[PDB]
């Protein structure tokens, strides 16, 4: 799922 890359594309820019 694309559920945890979200929040890791969320931690590239926050």
């Amino acid at each position: 799922k694309i559920l945890k890359r979200l929040a890791a594309k969320i931690k590239k820019i926050l």
